């Protein structure tokens, strides 16, 4: 019998157990293939398919050019997969092409890939995001910086953030956010977890990075107000924690919450004298978060001031994650993104070996949790199976793809 | 502006030119990044994906799996791209889960997928066929060779074949074919043509290997006929030459028509006595075919008869591809098929290097036309980018995967 996958509205074989599940789980496995639980959920592996926008959706539909990426990802067993930043407004999309949640056809259209997910045993979040002071521009392929105007789908007179300060002259100018404005976003973010809890994703992601609106708030260099939202490290996370209180509020304690954070705003060095969000902040920040229903840390970095500095390569940003993961302790979990471009390296990461970038070989450690990938994702959707077979790992495989290597 | 895709029925950017495309084409621009002109079409490299049955249907109908599947592939530029193996009656499926294309609604399913190839600016084509004796199994991973009794889906009493010769213990035994069944599957033949035109598809191919119908007619070992269609070599072959006057009397003549040919039973050896199909004879039928309006011998083997001896290894069935090039010459393209493991192979194949198998890395040599694969894009949906890094290419990629890489 091709026995059917249960609880979707399709036929398709069941994947028991699901793709990228370790054959053979045993003390010797690399922690990288070991399971993880996160509240009700167990993650098969620790390899996530980070959140990547794709500049493809119809006035924030997603189309079947979403279905065949993610899809074709899914289908080879990241540990969990991560939809794209989704606007919970119109203008707080990146681009007229950006994916949206502020109605409840959109959330009809997201079923169709949860639900694809799901028969394949495989477990899918969704990034919440709005981009502030960061919106209405062009697909990044046509310009690496320029606005989208009105007449191409652009609202410049509605692009928003914490303080009327724009990102760079290639940018629209914002407006600084009234009080009304800020419950009309708290509004909207309740609405569309509802949406997004009724495609049925199993885990939500609050975006705080690359200087959309909730990290425009927590910077300094981006949040000049004098109200209850600025002016000090409490104030400038108030709205971050009122994001994460409402949505505790709103959605299953059963169900683990993420947030991703930009570790720093990279002006931490000499010569940019302004005041900056850095690793210190976010480590504090971290701390607050771990007691207020916040599972995992997700670890990025930068993209909120056109003079920022970057020291980048491999493993770059898990020093961050690191220095994060040692003042949270278990009371977190901890992710790590951003070139980690082998099973070694992300093994050596989570294990606490290789250095704090975990590409030495040589030689304590701080161990992390869970390791996130894009555009090794892109490059080869297959990517679970290569670090498998690189590891030397045997791993579940979809049917369809194991019989021909018998 | 982010341009639509032109002509299909859903919103998505424009790739100009299609992924896979040569971005800097010159004399020293390998011949697998090389454009291949096929009556109206052109391919824009010669990387083909293989027909992959998927064992996933529900009643013959594609599933959102399907989508997944091709659709992550042929997002990534396969200079065409074709879809499994599809019967053309109910009775011709290799499983209960086979595509099929008897009903309007399983065209309606595969339009979905063609579109989307469109939309991408690719080449989509569909291999009609039969199962003949070897239909009625169930799907290979949940056992090697089983029946798929009548309980499990399947359907004993009808599985038919040019004679009543069971292929092994293992599966059931056929009725011989009257001339009013074959008739049945010539009139079946023509209805899915039709199907397939109205869904889009590019390309038709003919299914002629692997012990299905089509091969089981040709070769003596399972053709044991006295009429017009078996005793000889000339009637042994009928079958397949009215199934392409049939084709090319309904199909535009436009429209490029292929044929998979298993170029031997793998029975050619001592000890074994039985009359068998050799690639002699796929060498004299492809001469045959290639003044009836067939532009492309797509070469693969065996899979006929249980004795087969089979000598496998890294472009086993290469040789016999360029045995069928040196008679048909410039009168028809052929592809080769069958552990092609690396782009430098897949070179040598095609410009007549390194060996009848290309392995070879020394010192004339039958150039070939296409180069087939069907195991390597399982494992990696974006083996045309490996390849193409592998030998110096620069290739354009989807926009969606590109710019985060400059
Ligand atoms: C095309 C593309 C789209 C991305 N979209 C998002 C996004 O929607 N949300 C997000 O938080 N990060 C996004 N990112 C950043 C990646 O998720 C990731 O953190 C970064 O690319 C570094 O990881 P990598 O080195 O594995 O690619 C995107 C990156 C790329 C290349
Ligand atoms: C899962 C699977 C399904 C296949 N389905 C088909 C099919 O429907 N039609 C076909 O002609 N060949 C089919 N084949 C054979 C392949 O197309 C190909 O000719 C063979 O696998 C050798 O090529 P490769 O070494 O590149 O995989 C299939 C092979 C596999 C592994």
């Amino acid at each position: 019998l091709n026995t059917p996958a249960p609880g979707v509205p399709f036929y398709t074989p069941l994947q028991s157990p699901p793709s990228g599940t370790a054959l053979h789980l045993s003390p010797s496995t690399p922690k990288l293939f070991t399971p993880l639980k996160i509240r009700s959920l167990t993650l098969q592996n620790r390899i996530m398919l980070s959140p990547m926008c794709q500049y493809s959706a119809s006035n924030g539909h997603f189309t079947p050019w979403h279905m065949a990426h993610l899809g074709g990802i899914i289908s080879r067993g990241p540990g969990l997969s991560m939809v794209e930043a989704t606007s919970v407004l119109p203008e707080g999309r990146i681009t007229p092409e950006d994916s949206g949640l502020w109605l409840d056809s959109q959330g009809d259209k997201l079923k169709e890939v949860v639900q694809f997910a799901h028969s394949q045993g495989q477990l899918i979040g969704i990034q919440l995001s709005h981009a502030g002071r960061k919106a209405s521009m062009v697909a990044p392929w046509l310009d690496r910086s320029a606005v989208a105007t009105e007449e191409a789908g652009g609202w410049p007179t509605k692009v928003k953030g914490p303080s009327a300060i724009p990102y760079d002259e290639h940018h629209y100018k914002p407006s600084a956010m009234t009080l009304e404005d800020i419950q009309e976003f708290k509004d909207a973010w309740a609405a569309s977890l509802k949406r997004a809890l009724k495609a049925g994703f199993d885990v939500i992601e609050i975006h705080n990075a690359h200087g959309y609106l909730l990290h425009e708030f927590v910077s300094p260099v981006s949040n000049k107000r004098t109200d209850q939202y600025g002016g000090s490290f409490e104030n400038r996370i108030r709205l971050t924690l009122e994001i994460v209180e409402i949505t505790r509020k709103i959605i299953p304690e059963s169900m683990p919450l993420f947030l991703r954070i930009s570790a720093t705003d990279w002006l931490d060095y000499e010569g940019f004298g302004e005041e900056s969000w850095t690793v210190a902040d976010s480590a504090r920040l971290a701390g607050i978060l771990a007691d207020r229903g916040v599972d995992l840390m997700d670890v990025s970095s930068g993209a909120n001031h056109p003079r920022q500095k970057i020291t980048a390569g491999l493993g770059y940003q898990a020093p961050f994650a690191k220095e994060i993961k040692r003042v949270v302790g278990e009371r977190m979990l901890v992710g790590t993104v951003g070139m980690i471009g082998s099973g070694r390296q992300a093994e050596g990461l989570l294990s606490g070996m290789g250095g704090e970038r975990g590409v030495d070989e040589g030689e304590k450690g701080t161990e992390l949790d869970l390791v996130i990938v894009a555009r090794g994702f892109q490059k080869n959707p297959g990517l679970v199976w290569e670090w498998a077979e690189e590891l030397g790992v045997r791993i579940m495989v979809a049917h369809q793809m194991r019989w021909g290597f018998r």
